[PDB]
């Protein structure tokens, strides 16, 4: 029945899958994610992928590029669409299974799509939140609730460091990032039991839709890169959360504290090229015979394999600028996204078929490796 549409790849699983904005409140130290979920209208894919200016000459800055690059970007990627149903209604239901996501160091909440749609696709709401501690290619918030029905935006572009500053810096931002994810779950819920929330964004979507949407057991994090800490202090901070997966983690922003205080499981998923043994060290130090921990590294892969850029650009130009590995990137994304279902159902208990991937949890695939390829002896 399936067949190509976008050029970032519509989920797998049998929902179609809807799309919106939150924020609230409407200030800096407010949430604001991107909610991905199983929705019953198919027609429309209409999700803008990158929807403001500001985040393209974010990226420019973060990139440390010429200032006209975020002009060029915005030719080049300002119309692309993600294969979401942009306000469509929530798919009524069971209870659905929660994730919150968060996105790496300059990227912003839009940029996993590949991810929080295929996600949905199989049943879960996913909130894809956007960081306000700098660590974002770009953000907005405002001033106050005027502001909000009037739309003056503040931007807050990624804090560039000195490397005095990357040896606390780094630790503050993971502790914010924590809190922000905490502070989407604890939304959502206040949203699921039926408490009033309004918007600082004026969309269609009626927030109402998800009460009562919510399966309360079955709660995870997931994190690409800074997001992969992130997934791991969160872990540390909020039992809310049943389990965690880290997609290429990097480990530098935590502190020592936090390893012996995560009893929940904890699935690496890295890249071939990104690991380093410091890092890979890291994340040993959060093995414990008491506590279920498993890594596996995608052959022939690079960091930019969990983000959506790895689908922006053809295959040449893609490699060039490191946006793409060896790998075919929805070979890639299709391991990193079939493994994390099997070890959301082993850890959630949830009652579908998703255990047919049991294998790569553990590995067992010609494009996975057991473990990682970087010795550390
Ligand atoms: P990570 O947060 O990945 C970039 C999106 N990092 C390499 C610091």
């Amino acid at each position: 029945a399936s067949f190509g549409q976008t050029k970032i790849p519509r989920g797998n699983g049998p929902y179609s899958v809807g799309c919106t904005d939150l924020m609230f409140d409407h200030t800096n130290k407010g949430t604001f994610l991107r909610l991905y979920y199983p929705s019953q209208d198919n027609d429309r894919l209409d999700t803008l992928w990158i929807p403001n200016k500001e985040y393209f000459w974010g990226l420019s800055k973060f990139l440390g590029t010429h200032w006209l690059m975020g002009n060029i970007l915005r030719l080049l990627f300002g119309s692309m669409t993600t294969p979401a149903n942009w306000n469509s209604p929530l798919r009524p239901g069971e209870k659905y299974p929660l994730v919150v996501f968060s996105h790496g160091l300059g990227a912003f909440r839009t940029l996993y799509s590949a991810i929080g749609i295929d996600l949905a696709s199989h049943g879960f709401i996913v909130a894809a939140v956007e960081h306000r501690d700098r660590s974002a290619s770009a953000t907005y918030y405002f001033k106050d609730q005027s502001a909000a029905e009037i739309g003056d935006k503040s931007w807050l572009y990624l804090r560039t460091l000195k490397q005095e500053e990357e040896t606390h810096i780094r630790n503050e931002q993971v502790r914010q990032r924590a809190k922000e994810c905490s502070q989407a779950l604890s939304l959502i819920l206040d949203i699921d039991h039926g408490k009033p929330v309004k918007n600082a964004l004026d969309l269609k979507f009626d927030m109402e839709q998800l009460k009562d949407s919510i399966d309360r057991e079955k709660i995870a994090v997931i994190g690409h890169s800074f997001g992969g800490a992130t997934v791991i202090q969160t872990l540390s901070e909020d039992q809310r959360f049943r389990c965690g997966i880290a997609l290429d983690a990097w480990m530098f922003p935590l502190g020592d504290e936090v390893y012996s205080r995560i009893p929940q499981p904890l699935f690496f998923i890295n890249s071939e090229y990104f690991q380093y043994p410091a890092n890979i060290i890291k994340m040993k130090k959060c093995y414990s015979p008491d506590k279920e921990r498993k890594m596996i590294t995608i052959r022939g892969s690079v960091h930019q394999n969990f983000a959506d850029f790895t689908f922006a650009t053809g295959k040449i130009i893609g490699h060039m600028l490191k946006l793409k590995g060896d790998i075919d990137s929805n070979v890639a994304i299709d391991l990193s996204n079939k493994a994390s279902l099997a070890f959301l159902q082993k850890h959630l208990g949830l009652h579908k078929d998703f255990d047919q991937w049991d294998c790569l949890i553990e590995g067992d695939d010609e494009n996975l490796i057991p473990g990682t390829n970087i010795n550390t002896t």
